[PDB]
DNA sequence: CCAGCAGGGGTTAGGGTTAG
């Protein structure tokens, strides 16, 4: 019946409505945009090298992309081409559609999206295949993601973690203590806020304290943080790391500040990863043998 | 893909890390 024309990216033309396959060079998760409409901009890249950047735009959260990590393979359908500022971009037509993958190889192809129905071919699944493929002999693997023991200082990362507290600060900021089961070259700084408001498990928290870090975010990521669960896992995309030195009159102090600053420039963002995802699994591993040792 | 299917309101932001 239906047999979507997929569109390769060297061969967009402005003025027109296609159907693209991709690789995620680089995301903004799902932000509130200053109108109606979360808003996530998505740049994606095909074996013939030429990348485009996507302004996506909706009313619906899980409607837009589900990416969780560059190199996720994404399929979209009614996606508008036209020329902003002399440059190529694409942007959400009506009834726009996404469908997002695992781009580790070997991985089942399981379509992430919220849309009740969808169409999928054997053709489908084997253009998935071949991104993957071109993805990991094209594209050099994220050194952003790290696990808390390989932090170093003055730098920015994307942390998988799981949350064990909130707190309220100055209304401009927000805190979250988190964890993965490894310990920071340094310990974390503590953020002073108030003990009652500290939400989460208060003996959970005290007895993994040498394992948890806080993160202080800023400005458009508090009412983000304000909304997670605790316990929920968690990606925060370009953390950022600063070894602070207090020094009194005979003492010295190295602590790990870490902050989520304020804006969306380089993925800044939070995303709840579902426990259906692999890296979930793995973190649930170190967790587990963490939380028994602690 | 779907609210719609003899076709779909409007703006939003349009990657690129000040810091607190």
């Amino acid at each position: 019946a239906t047999n979507y024309i997929y569109t390769p990216l060297n061969q967009l033309k402005g003025g027109t409505i296609v159907n693209v396959y991709g690789v995620v060079k680089f995301f903004k998760p799902p932000y509130l945009s200053k109108g109606t409409d979360y808003c996530s901009v998505v740049t994606i890249v095909d074996q013939t090298n030429v990348k485009l950047t996507c302004l996506l735009f909706s009313g619906n959260y899980e409607a837009l992309p589900i990416i969780y990590k560059n190199g996720d393979i994404v399929r979209f359908h009614r996606l508008k081409i036209q020329v902003y500022k002399k440059e190529t971009q694409g942007i959400t037509s009506s009834g726009f559609a996404s469908l997002t993958f695992e781009g580790t190889l070997g991985a089942p192809i399981i379509p992430r999206t919220s849309s009740k129905y969808f169409n999928f071919t054997t053709e489908d699944h084997k253009m998935v295949e071949a991104l993957r493929v071109w993805a990991s002999t094209h594209m050099s693997p994220s050194w952003t993601l790290l696990k808390l023991c390989d932090v170093q200082p003055m730098q920015y990362f994307d942390l998988t973690c799981q949350l064990l507290g909130k707190a309220e600060v100055d209304g401009a900021s927000f805190l979250l203590k988190v964890w993965d089961g490894t310990r920071t070259p340094f310990p974390s700084w503590r953020v002073l806020i108030q003990d009652l408001v500290l939400e989460g498990d208060l003996s959970h928290i005290h007895r993994l304290q040498n394992l948890t870090i806080d993160i202080l975010v800023y400005d458009n990521h508090v009412h983000v943080a304000r909304s997670l669960k605790v316990g929920s896992f968690l990606r925060i995309y370009s953390l950022h790391t600063k070894l602070q030195s207090m020094n009194s009159e005979n003492q010295t102090m190295l602590s790990l500040e870490f902050h989520l600053h304020g804006g969306t420039s380089y993925g800044r963002g939070i995303r709840v990863l579902p426990e259906s995802n692999s890296d979930v699994d793995q973190l649930k591993k170190d967790l587990e043998s963490a939380n028994l040792t602690a």
